[PDB]
């Protein structure tokens, strides 16, 4: 879609990421509106067209959150907590089973189960 | 968590998913209830501990949409869409900060330029 | 102009087609809506502007028609339809200029002597 | 029984050791509850059933509490102290004399002369 | 910000620049309203982010002022008077840093004496 | 024009650029007044005559603020930000026209849009 801010929640507030760079490999790069530049989250969405001997498309999406922190009065990045999403569906796919795997990461990425697996650091155990 | 169905929605329907298998890696899969085993939707779920050299928990979690026709009477799957999420934060990590990166991580899938990307097979461009 | 949707007519039905891409070239591609991927009628639109030495603009579009037929169980492009579009004009051309040629370029279009050349693929002798 | 959280108590406050984990060598693994992964108190319980040719089961139960201070800016694990209980018994065993060691083993780490060998660091002697 | 309109005075009359497009560069380009092409006064506007090795960011503004002479229909382009101004500052730059920085310049572009440097050709001296 | 203080804004204070130095190239050299030697903004500003094949006359001004914090009992330069501004003209161009542009330049530096994207880091996009 024509590029813009996209707005998502981090669970307490609003974050407006901004537009910020395309590259030549079509990647669109965000960054974090009214923070630090060190401090700020930043996003990137790409979408890899099929070879031409091949069939597959990649969309790729790397969310970064950095933690900065003041060491020695200097602000310095102690770790920073990464997120990457892959969806891939072949040339010949239908409109409604790719939206189906968009409606289905969604719900996965919003169920319970899954997000405690990440806020607890507890695989899922049997 | 303890190990269970988990109920997801693909944007028509509620689809459940049935707990099937535990690795000796920990990764725990799942399978779609009701549905012919080839044509199942299923997920993967794991959690990569940190190394005793290391600090770093991986969160995985594949989910995979087949679609099966009849190819000469023979049911086969012709195409799959398959969507990887990776969460990873460190051993020194704040409750607060991984919990902040869950709610980002379901705002992004939810939001509606990221799944316009997929459903409209449209980088993002500028 | 700005991007958005090209609805264009083939004697018949009005075909739609949506903004899909914007090349790192300049490229506008479209796509058929409502349509599979590999059988969609697809537009690309640039306009190439001139060099540091040159004054010369180019303004390409290319039109591309799938022909899709079913073999076996498998949809397959059995052959395909190319039309394409070149103006060519210099730095120091005048608006009402490029818009008399513009239309020229629709009157030649539609006229019936050419669309006679396309359809019954028999070109002017005698 | 079945799993849930393990409330004990340290002569002042109360620790709610959360289950976390249930290893592949059937170790259920429990983390201090609102405490960093690197500060909390874990606990990890397994009862390793008896060989084909043997008829001993042992019963290990591992509490580690760790002293965290901060060094500069960064929190670290000065020193650790751990418990660990071991209860052995064969599968011919009573159900009766299983519960009479179980108490035993109550009464003993609630004995004022054991406790004290630990907290005054002095062994038992003249 | 959101690509708009951009009017600026010339000392004499405001001049409004209409936005054209964004390239796969990053650059937008505006070019004034209702004058022709081969004489409308043009401006580019980009935000180079810093590689990944580096940590610079590059604000580039480039104007250009033509001078074009018409005899019949020959138009020509005689002279061109261009300005361009580079702004640099790192990733870790405070946005009260680079606001003091932008203040500064619309200071200097104002100031009587760096401004009677271009408009009598002559250098500082005496 | 003569050589003397240049007093320009930041927006809050005005800053004095003391003349410190004439360059072997032309360069005026201007230093902030009432600043240690390191901490100072400096401002350079130069004409650069065409050759005697050539015709085309640059005027080159840098402003360089430096950011100045003190580690452990040593004041260091942090970072630094850098305007740079260049305009080029021809000999045979008009009083007029280069007054014209050197209204546009100071209407430019002063307009909000391009004040915004230096301050927020952000580039003009949708």
């Amino acid at each position: 879609p024509k590029i813009a801010n996209i707005v998502i929640n981090d669970g307490t507030k609003d974050i407006t990421l901004q537009p910020v760079n395309i590259d030549r490999e079509g990647v669109a790069h965000f960054r974090e509106k009214d923070v630090s530049i060190l401090e700020a989250i930043r996003l990137t969405v790409q979408l890899r067209q099929p070879s031409v001997n091949g069939n597959v498309y990649r969309c790729k999406a790397k969310l970064v959150v950095p933690v900065v922190e003041v060491v020695g009065n200097v602000r310095t990045t102690v770790r920073t907590l990464t997120e990457t999403t892959e969806v891939l569906f072949t040339q010949d796919s239908l409109g409604t089973e790719r939206q189906r795997v968009a409606n289905l990461t969604k719900s996965l990425a919003g169920h319970a189960t899954l997000m405690s697996v990440v806020q607890d650091a507890s695989p899922i155990y049997g």
